[PDB]
């Protein structure tokens, strides 16, 4: 399974992660869909970025192939602790961070608690500001295994549904039923789910204090996280740029791959 | 005067223009401030783009060093005719177009009337959709010559006012009082000025028919054309991307020069 990479103890948790490239460190933080993993989310991003940076893509605790501690208390702060633990384990003193949705919320939270450890940030269809739960988000977090349910989720993520093939739905369905996966996932964001959007978000006041050069990316047609959320982040963060892709859903790094990779690399090249 | 370039008869009007580079044609259309010219607006853009494209930057009739015909009837359609006349004069059958504010409105109007003559479009703080007149816009179009009035206009355009020096205000003031300049300018957008925003705009219905890959750029702090106008264009144009620069006013190609040039070049490189 290519989603399985290297292993390292971070914040007391055995963590699965990928580490490719040399130079300035860049941490990629995946989203929160069923069966999600760093590799699944970033396989088309890592190759492009690793040509100029050292790319670290870890499976957040509770997701992918990282250990799922018994009675583990999942929370924004614990996930931030995990990210910092990973950086500490790898002697990464400061790094840029790219966060996808759920991961974007964690990126913001990490920059607020550990400002000196975070350089530039790329927030893609990111959580971080309170917004009313969408049917798309409730479908994703409320997922129960089945090829039809996975096909529906992939459709929710995609702008061009022609990309959602029976094979892809089958492979992600299989990833979602791996031992312990659906168990940790279903217990993560139970109803009412608005509670978790609110808990993962950061306050307007706090976000305004972010000193980091930031690149906010969003797909116009995103059915999971509304475009309005990124527009808000664009008003709150001072040194920010907003890039909205038309004809693109919540699958930005997948449906606008080359454009996304180019924007990110050039953005980091400025540093 | 470096603002004076080559001369060519276009749409029956002797036109001042710059032509640099080889390959795929790109037409740059300047804005509508007092003393504006293609060179003044694009001097920091032409060098970057001309390394990969053939860049044509003409002074629109009524502006710069292009002839100002007696009793000439200035209008959206006449300006479109001028743009097409310039392309015809240079045997430019199809080209990409970059339009700054007023010029962005003309770009849209040209793409609607001569769809087959326009390839990709870059709309920067562009006119094209109806929006309520701003104090900044009324100050620009209501300008009367004086170094203090020019300093005020430059301040309105800039995010970082430290860029507005006495020397720059003096040079643009001098450009604004050249023979015939203030005369054609003041008669162009007389009060009430909302009439001209409306006349230069294109309908929502028409804009939705644009098939062109389009890149919409806007400065978050723009005091002349509200960010909301570009957000609207971003909802109307199908194959569109929106890029908003924080800490940037209506002087995008000047205050975010390298970022702007890179985005534009990569955008055209895709074609």
């Amino acid at each position: 399974n290519l989603e399985i990479g290297k292993s390292i103890l971070a914040a007391g948790v055995l963590t699965n992660y990928h580490d490719v490239g040399e130079g300035q460190p860049v941490i990629l933080i995946h989203g929160s869909g069923p069966g999600v993993s760093a590799y699944a989310n970033w396989r088309l991003t890592i190759p492009a970025l690793s040509k100029f940076y050292r790319v670290i893509a870890p499976d957040m605790v509770g997701f992918g192939f990282t250990d799922r501690p018994e009675n583990y208390n999942y929370s924004k702060d614990s996930w931030v602790d995990h990210i910092i633990g990973i950086m500490d384990a790898l002697e990464i003193e400061k790094a840029h961070i790219v966060g996808n949705a759920f991961g974007g919320g964690l990126a913001i939270a990490t920059a607020l608690r550990y400002s000196e450890r975070v350089d530039r940030m790329v927030l893609m269809g990111a959580a971080g500001t309170r917004f009313d739960v969408t049917e798309g988000l409730n479908a994703v977090w409320g997922y129960t295994p089945s090829i039809e349910n996975m096909r529906n989720l992939l459709d929710i993520f995609a702008y061009d549904r022609s990309l959602v093939t029976d094979e892809l739905a089958r492979l992600r369905y299989e990833a979602s039923i791996q031992p312990g996966f659906q168990e940790s996932f279903s217990s993560m964001f139970p109803e009412p789910r608005q509670r978790w959007i609110d808990a993962l978000a950061s306050s307007d006041e706090d976000i305004k204090t972010l000193p980091n050069e930031t690149l906010i990316i969003h797909g116009r047609e995103d059915q999971v996280v509304p475009l309005s959320s990124s527009l808000r982040l664009g008003e709150l963060i001072d040194r920010a740029q907003l890039h909205v892709f038309g004809r693109c859903g919540h699958w930005t790094q997948i449906e606008q791959t080359d454009r996304f990779n180019r924007l990110v690399v050039e953005f980091f090249n400025e540093a």
